[PDB]
């Protein structure tokens, strides 16, 4: 998370490519780590499909299983509004 200051959101334009979740971190939100109810399916960037974390978990890279989905309360507080959510280095 952010926390960390060499770390932040893509918030790039997301594409037609689907975020994934590993078995360790499936039905938890990319944004909050909660459990509440899946509401939106998480759509990432070209740029951050590409390479080795292709097909991985947005969350912590391992083996993706399932699609990642925004809970219900952060489409609620509309943190899929701002774009890509994946977790960068810069
Ligand atoms: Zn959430
Ligand atoms: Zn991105
Ligand atoms: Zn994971």
């Amino acid at each position: 998370a952010k926390h960390h200051p060499d770390l932040i959101f893509c918030r790039k334009q997301a594409g037609v490519a689907i975020g994934r979740l590993c078995e360790k971190c499936d039905g938890k939100c990319v944004i909050c780590d909660s459990y509440v109810r899946p509401s939106t399916l998480v759509r990432i960037c070209d740029e951050c499909n590409y390479g080795s974390y292709q097909g991985r978990c947005v969350i912590c890279g391992g083996p993706g299983v399932s699609d990642a989905y925004y809970c219900k309360e952060c489409t609620i507080q509309e943190k899929d509004r701002d774009g890509c959510p994946k977790i960068v280095n810069l």
